[PDB]
């Protein structure tokens, strides 16, 4: 005699009659319905549609009752509860629409579960609209959405500029994005000698270089860009002089699955470097290092041409200057 | 009766005496030995050889010999004449490795070469190296490598800064790279204005928002960004009707139909990224239905995609949540 699918459908229907009808003809326990379709009777018909949808586990359905009985034009504290409970935030997103005090009520207690989920930038977003801007703005960090946070920063708090910009240089950094980190150095803590030599750590000496001139610090040409074109240099050197020392020995091995597939990554590895070592060889042109040059040139065509013996490769760019 | 191999072997081993010697016995024409070794004889000993390895074609030889004509003396314009005639560049600059003065000579001539040859990086990389920094940016200009030229144009040429500016401008803007162009608006021209329309033009509203911001031009947001974001906005909401229009057509209805369909969904792809900008700008702009729209009509998209693609790789679209309902 357990609850049947009969007086549910009543139920369904928001006809507490027919559902007393119901359980009664159907031998369900008095001791399980008279004190709900009592309760039911008691309330207002907004209510009590929110009741039976909550009973039945239509929880958007019932949002939406709930959310009609208040007609002051608020968001009541049982609202916002409901939606928390049920995460129901997209639905009530949809529902107020047409109302944007209310929508912002319902956004601003998303941002917050959108925030504690570490969806940073939607987070963000939402606050922002919202006009709620150091919330926006320290989720914006936390996504590392620099531009954004910086943005916020500049406008609203400009005694925030600084901490906010030390703080995405060191998560920058701490993620290789060094020319992201560098333009915040460069603009926001008006620190050339730090932003020139992350450009290097990037490579990109034609960036690190055109800002020590601009910045009007020639000096930082052989204080900084130098030093790091030999830095790139020798990294890129001694993972050449790896490169044919693992191709040379790995031929004279297979003469064992997986020394095949240790070659084929040495190749992934090449082909990203390539990028690297053509902007190494001409920062090294520029400011006439050229033997340097020419040996990181020959010795990339070299280990590039070995891979003849492959038994798939691009070519390298070699710049016609140190081509000989 | 005829000039041959043993002949020339023997011009190739310097020795006049036994090329003349083999030539006799091999009953060459006399005319057409005699006369030449005869200069030969005239001549002193590098330049014999000079001339010899030029008439075997020996070219590289020839002119490591022609080079050594004049030493220490620096290079004379008998050796530059015969690398612009014989395109011995590369091996000009191999001989001359270890005296940089040297190389220098053929370093000019050769990005003259290079930059007639539409190689206009290398071209400027020589230049740059020889202290000719007008011929190095012209050069980085027609490369429109935009950095190097302003770096040269800012350090020494500071009188020359807004009309190379003005230039590349025009030219990356031709080359739809909106971005570059806008930086040297910006940085170059001080017309921020324009940097931030340029900007929006590359679906990048996060670099027009705060560059605006950071100029202290706010009003630049709603001027220039706001109607860049419906811009972006018709353009892409249009393209979404056309692609809903193209494939319910596509589906109805051989080889020709099924491949422009698949040319969609890189078309997609491609429109995908700044869709997400343009959502993300429009709701940072508050424009919460226009963001709603785009995401729906794009999923929209997608999805009916990810239907009849089968019937016939769909990557889904990122969604944001503040206008995921």
């Amino acid at each position: 005699q357990d609850v049947n699918v009969v007086y549910k459908s009543a139920l369904s229907l928001y006809d507490v009659s027919l559902a007393l009808l119901v359980a009664q003809k159907s031998q369900m326990d008095p001791r399980e319905y008279l004190p709900f379709l009592q309760e039911l009777q008691d309330n207002e018909p907004l209510r009590r549609k929110f009741l039976i949808d909550d009973y039945l586990g239509n929880y958007e359905k019932a949002l939406e009752h709930l959310s009609e009985i208040d007609k002051d034009g608020n968001v009541s504290e049982e609202v916002i509860d409901y939606v928390e409970s049920h995460d129901l935030y997209k639905h009530g997103l949809a529902l107020y629409r047409y109302d944007s005090e209310k929508q912002n009520v319902i956004y601003n207690i998303y941002a917050k579960h959108l925030s504690s989920n570490q969806m940073y930038t939607d987070a963000a977003v939402a606050y922002e609209m919202l006009g709620k801007l150091k919330e926006a703005m320290g989720a914006y960090q936390s996504a590392k959405r620099w531009r954004e946070a910086m943005s916020i920063a500049v406008q609203k708090f400009p005694e925030e500029v600084e901490s906010v910009a030390e703080e995405l240089i060191s998560s920058l950094t701490f993620e290789h994005r060094y020319v992201d980190a560098a333009d915040i150095q460069l603009e926001y803590l008006d620190n050339v000698k730090e932003a020139v030599a992350l450009y290097c750590k990037a490579y990109r000496y034609d960036i690190a270089s055109l800002v020590a001139i601009k910045a009007k610090k020639d000096e930082l040409l052989e204080e900084v860009v130098d030093p790091g074109l030999g830095e790139g240099f020798g990294i890129i050197a001694e993972l050449l002089a790896d490169c044919k020392g693992q191709i040379n020995s790995q031929l004279r091995r297979l003469r064992e699955e997986y020394l095949v597939q240790s070659v084929g990554r040495l190749i992934e590895r090449l082909n990203q470097t390539k990028p690297d070592a053509v902007r190494v060889v001409e920062g090294l042109c520029r400011r006439n290092m050229r033997e340097q040059a020419h040996q990181i040139q020959k010795n990339f065509v070299e280990v590039l041409d070995l891979l003849k013996a492959n038994v798939e490769i691009h070519d390298f760019p070699k710049s016609h200057i140190v081509d000989f």
